[PDB]
C-alpha cells in the first residue's frame, strides 16, 4: 500500500493505497514514484489534509484494508509501536520525524487503523496527527502543538 | 536502474537506466558491468559530464521514471538524505564519497530528481554536483570547489 | 492458543483456547483480534475473574491441552521461568508487567499449568496471581497485594 | 549415548546408553526425550543413584563403550577437564551446575570411565559424585558435601 | 585419523592411523576409544616413545597418508600453525597444552609429516618433539627441555 | 593460480600459473605443493628472480590471464590494495611481510598485473619489487632498499 511521494529526488512523504482509493497527505511536496498512480485524478481536501484518488483495477489487488474498529491497545508502524487510548494515538518522541507523512498504523491482522500526517510532541511522547475512519466516515484527529512531517 | 560501472575489477561509479536512455557520468572510468548495456552504443557529452545511451526493449521494464518536479525539501539517496533548496541539493558531509557518481537522487514516490556527479564540501554541508531535469531538458548544476566522485 | 485482545488499536492483554474453551480474564479491555472468536457467546465469571466461550470445531486443531499435574519446580512462560512453590507462583520482578495478563504458564511437554491475571510484587520476586485447575474443576489463586495487568 | 531426561519442558539431566543398558541416575525428575527408551523396563537402585534398562537391538548401535582402567590423569567432559587423582574425580568449581547428571565423563579414545551424579563444591575445585566401574562391577564413589546435579 | 586415547573418562591423548600402522605415542596413559583398535596387538618401543599397531582391513580406508618430504615453511595442526626450519618445529608457546601428544602435523596436501609427541618451551615459541619420517623409516626428534603432552 | 611453495613444512612463497607458463620467483627455497608441478622442466633466470615452467594441458584450464595493460589507479591484492602510479606498485607498509613471493597483483576482471618479489619499506607506504608485463615481454621492477620476501 505505501508509495513514496518523491519531490525533486527527495522522499518527502507516501501514498497507502487504502480500500478503493489512493490516499495522500495533501501538505505533502512532490509527485507518487509510480507512474500509473501519477497519472490520475486527484481529489483535495484542506479539511482532512488528504488528497485521495480512487483506485485503477490492475491495482486493486495490492489495495490494503482499512478499519475503524480500534481499540484501546497497541497498533504498529514502521518505526514500532504506537500506544492508542483515549481516541489519541501516541509514539514515543523521535521515532516519528518529519517524512513519516502517509504511513499507516495497522493492527496484527493487516487492517489499516489510521494515517499519519504529523505530530505533537509533548514530552517522551508525542500525540499524532492522524486521518482515521468512524463508521463509513474519515475524520481527522489533530493535537493541539502539532507539526507536519 | 543503478547498475555498477567496474574498472579493473574495482567499482568506480554506477549508471542508472532513466526512462528510455541509459546514463552514466562520462569522467567514470571503466565499463557497465551488464553484458548487454556495455555493447550499446554510447554517445557522450563533457557539457553535461554524461555519457547516455537509447536502451533496449527488454531492459525498458527495469527502467526508472524522472521528473523536473523538484520542490524544496527532502529527497532520497542510497546515503540518506538530501537537502534540497536554492535550486541547490545538499548531503551533509561525508555521505558522499568518491564512488558515489551515478547514482539517483530520487522523491517519496521513486521519480528519479537528479544524478549525482561530485560536490563540493563546504563545512557541514557538501553542496552536490548534480544532473538534473528542466521541462524537457538535461542541465547540469555544479558548484564550486567540486570533486568529481 | 494466545491470541491478543485488543482495545482501541492497544494490545490490553491475551485469550489462550485451553481444550475445549477459549479463555480470557474478565477484567481486560477489549475485544479478540481473531474475527471468529469475537462473534463467539462469552460466560463471566466475577469470582474467578474469567470469561470463558465453548471453542468452533474449526478451531478446536489449535486448541492447547491443559492440567492440574503441577508438582514444585519450575514453568516457562513469554517471559522466561517461574518458579513454582508452596502452591504459589513467582517470577522475578519485572518480567511480568501489566499488559500479560491471559498469558499461559506451561510445562515442558506444553501442557498449560495455568493462566496469570496479575500479580503482587514483593521484593525480588512477584507472587503471581492466576487461574489454575483442580482435577476437573478451575480454581483462582491470588495474592495479597495483586495488581491486574 | 546421552540422551536427555525432560520434565515438564524443563531438561533436568540426561541418560547415556554405555555397553548393553540405558542408564540414567535415579534421583531425576523426568522422562527420557527418545520414544524407545521411555517405553523400556527400568530397574531403579537407591545405593547407587541409577535406574538402569538393558538396550533394544536396534540401538546398540549408538551404544558407547565403558571401561573400568582409569588411570591417574585428565579425562574429557561437556566441561571441559575433569582431573582424577586419589580414586577422585574434580572438575573447577563452576563448571558443573546442576542438570548435569548423567553426563558421562571419557578418556582420549571415548571409552566412558564414570557417569556424573553431583558434587561437593570445596573451593576451587568441586569432587564430583559419580558411578564408576571396578572389573565387572558398578561402583558408586560420593563426597561429603555432594549436592545432586 | 585422529582416534583419543581416554583413561578413566579422561582424554590424555590421541592415536592417530598413519599409512598400514595405527601410532599411540608410548608415554600416554589410557586406552583407545575405539573398540576395534584396543584389541589389537600392540608394540611398544621406548626409544621412540611410540605404541605402533599394524591396522585391520576395514578401517585402512580411513587410514591417513605419511610423508618424509618436508621442506621448510609451514605447517597445520589443530593448534594453528607450526613453524618448520631447521629441522625443527615450532608453535607458538600456549598452542600446545599438555594432552595433545599424538595429534598430527600435516601439509596442505593431508600428508602427516610428524606426530607430537611433547614441547620444550623456550619463550614465545616451543620447539616440538616429534616423531618424524626419513627416506623409510620414523625417526624421533626431542628438543631440550621438554614436557611430555 | 596460486599454488604454494613449502620447504620442510614451512610456506615461503608462492608460484601462479599465468598464461602458459607457471612462475615462482627463484629466490624462494622450497618446492611446489603440487605433485604434477613439482615434476617439470624449470628455467631459472636471476635476472629477473624467477623460475618459470611450461604448463601441462591439464592444468591450463586452471591457468590464469596477464596484462600489460596497467593504467595508474588501484589494484587487488591477497593483502588489499596496492596502489599505482609512477611506474611503480605501492601497498600500506605492513600488508606485505615476508612469505609473501609469488604473489599477483591483478585487476577487477581478474587479469594479473603483476607479481610481488618483496618490497622497499619507505615509510607508510612499501613500494613493492615486482615481476610486470610490458607489450609481450617480462619486466621486472625494483626499489632501492627493498628486502625479498
Amino acid at each position: 500500500c505505501i508509495f513514496e511521494v518523491k519531490h525533486e529526488g527527495k522522499v518527502t512523504g507516501y501514498a497507502c493505497l487504502v480500500g478503493d482509493k489512493v490516499m495522500k497527505p495533501a501538505h505533502v511536496k512532490g509527485v507518487i514514484d509510480n507512474a500509473d498512480l501519477a497519472k490520475l485524478a486527484f481529489k483535495k481536501s484542506s479539511k482532512y489534509d488528504l488528497e485521495c484518488a480512487q483506485i485503477p483495477v490492475h491495482m486493486r489487488s495490492d489495495a490494503s484494508k482499512y478499519t475503524h474498529e480500534k481499540p484501546e491497545g497497541h497498533y504498529n508502524w514502521h518505526h514500532g509501536a504506537v500506544q492508542y487510548s483515549g481516541g489519541r494515538f501516541t509514539i514515543p518522541t523521535g521515532a516519528g520525524k518529519p517524512g513519516d507523512s502517509g504511513r499507516p498504523i495497522f493492527d496484527n491482522k493487516g487492517r489499516v487503523v489510521a494515517i499519519v500526517l504529523g505530530g505533537a510532541n509533548e514530552g517522551s511522547r508525542t500525540a499524532l496527527s492522524v486521518v482515521t475512519w468512524n463508521k463509513d466516515m474519515v475524520t481527522r484527529v489533530t493535537p493541539e502543538g502539532s507539526e507536519e512531517w
